[PDB]
Parts: structure tokens; C-alpha cells; sequence
């Protein structure tokens, strides 16, 4: 098998190519480009009905005229993984057009010894990388034949591994042809998620959720992996891509030590619903962009 099927097409997003193209085009048309060219973005991996318009605030910041190689780091939902994993295939299918894995980088990465290989089953079962494939396809439309992806499944990394993969990915983040997509949703609030932190000083439950998420968002804006780590240990906010976020943060600090200056801005924040009672549940979404100066 050489192709990863678009296994969540038709339920998490439209299976029909022209429809999905139009939908994404409508969402991107609503965002003003303000952070181009993005060297990295954080964007949600929920169904398009939920977070679709949110993710566009990140994808609008991608410059297809410069970007040639797109790493997509997404957390694993299903398998116990204690490191990172690479695909066994060559092509990732999408309803728009199919994407090609950069063999050069995949060969380099593999040789480090640091990665496991996802079976096709694991690969196809996961959605945290897939959710970015149509958006990426759309954003790169005008240069569709000139770019490759580097999908990385990120497991439950120790701090040490976050620092270690941060440093490894560092050299790739430094390259102006490259883009890091880091996949994450923010607060999952509710009894159904065993997470019901509530600060009454903030007002209604949904306001407290907003304050909690925006605290982790500004820390990411401070480009500070230690501080992000401390925030997680203090509140345990249920941020799904906290491990890919910690890898990115460490990549950035390695670059700073080497003379580089950059900034991260969150550009949009949304909630699937507004929780007011103890029986409510919600998932938060945030879209953001790293720009090198």
C-alpha cells in the first residue's frame, strides 16, 4: 500500500472535492492576511462544522509562494506512543488532490533512531494529522505541484523528549522554505471529559474556560516551554496537542539561542458551545501563527 486513504472524509469533513474546496475558500476569504509568511501555525483538528472557520485564521497566514515543505505534527488519540512516529506510505489522499511525503526529510528523520513507524492501520485510524490535509491542500492550491508534507505522529512525550525533538526539528524550523503545522484543540470542559475546573472570579463557566485557555495562549506567545509546562502542571488544561506544542516551543528556544528572533500571535479563539451549567460540555479552538523576523 502506497496511499493513506482519506479515512475521515465524509463525516469529519465533506468527501466531495469541489464542495470542500468551496467551503474552505469561503472561510479563507473572511480572514485578512496579517502574519505572512508563517513559519508555523497552531490550528484545531475538530470536525470542519465545528472549527472550520477558526482554522482559516491560521491557514490564511501561510504563504504558498515561499512554503515548500509542510511538517504536520499531531497528537495520537488511539495508540500508546512514547515517542514520535512516521508514516509507512508515500502519499496522503485528500478530496482536493493527493499530497506527497518528502522522502528526503523522511529518510533523515528515520535515520536519527528517534522514530517508530506507524502501521497503515494506526496511520488511517488517527485524525489529528488528516484534519490539516484539506486545509493545506487548499492553502497551497496555486503551487500545488511544488510541495511535500512531513506527517509526524507525536505521542505522550516526556519533557526530555519534547526538548530532544524540539532540538531535532529546530534545524528544519530555521529553513524559510519550511512550515510547521502543530495540531491541537484547547480546553475540553465537562463531566464527559473528567475536567471541570472553574474560576468563579471570571464569571460564567464559558468565561472561566476562555480565561484558562487564553492564559496558555499568552504563554505560548511568550515562547516559553518551561512556563507552558508549569501551566499544564498547575491547571491540567485538557489541550490535546500539548506534546506537539511543547516540541514547537523547544524548537523555538533552540533557534533563539542561535541568534534568531520570532514571534507568535493567536489570531482567533472559539468554543463549540457556551457552557453555563455543570451539565454542559464544550471544546475550545485557537488558531495562531509564528513569524520569523
Amino acid at each position: 500500500v502506497v496511499c493513506r486513504e482519506a479515512s475521515h472524509a465524509g463525516s469529519w469533513y465533506t468527501a466531495s472535492g469541489p464542495q470542500l474546496n468551496a467551503q474552505l475558500e469561503g472561510w479563507l476569504s473572511q480572514v485578512q492576511s496579517t502574519k505572512r509568511p508563517a513559519r508555523a501555525i497552531i490550528a484545531p483538528h475538530a470536525g470542519y462544522t465545528y472549527c472550520g472557520s477558526c482554522a482559516a485564521h491560521a491557514y490564511k497566514q501561510v504563504d504558498p509562494s515561499i512554503t515548500r515543505r509542510i511538517f504536520i505534527l499531531g497528537p495520537s488519540h488511539h495508540v500508546p506512543l512514547s515517542r514520535c512516529a512516521l508514516s509507512s506510505v508515500d502519499i496522503y489522499r485528500t478530496p482536493l488532490y493527493d499530497l506527497r511525503i518528502d522522502q528526503k526529510i523522511y529518510g533523515e528523520l528515520w535515520k536519527t533512531g528517534m522514530f517508530e513507524r506507524m502501521s497503515l492501520q494506526t496511520d488511517e485510524d488517527e485524525h489529528s494529522i488528516e484534519m490539516h490535509l484539506p486545509y493545506t491542500a487548499k492553502a497551497m492550491e496555486s503551487h500545488k505541484d511544488e510541495f511535500t508534507i512531513i506527517p509526524v505522529l507525536v505521542g505522550a512525550l516526556s519533557e526530555s523528549k519534547e526538548q530532544e525533538f524540539g532540538k531535532l526539528f529546530s534545524k528544519y524550523l530555521a529553513d524559510p522554505s519550511n512550515l510547521f503545522v502543530v495540531s491541537s484543540d484547547f480546553c475540553h470542559w465537562g463531566q464527559r471529559f473528567r475536567y471541570s475546573y472553574y474560576d468563579e472570579s471570571q464569571g460564567e463557566i464559558y468565561r472561566s474556560i476562555e480565561h484558562l485557555d487564553k492564559m496558555g495562549m499568552s504563554i505560548i506567545e511568550q515562547l516559553d516551554p518551561v512556563s507552558f509546562s508549569n501551566y499544564l502542571k498547575k491547571y491540567h488544561n485538557t489541550i490535546c496537542g500539548r506534546h506537539p506544542i511543547g516540541v514547537l516551543l523547544n524548537a523555538i528556544t533552540e533557534l533563539q539561542k542561535n541568534g534568531m528572533n520570532m514571534s507568535f500571535s493567536f489570531l482567533n479563539y472559539a468554543q463549540s458551545s457556551q457552557c453555563r451549567n455543570w451539565q454542559d460540555s464544550s471544546v475550545s479552538y485557537a488558531a495562531g501563527a509564528l513569524t520569523v523576523h
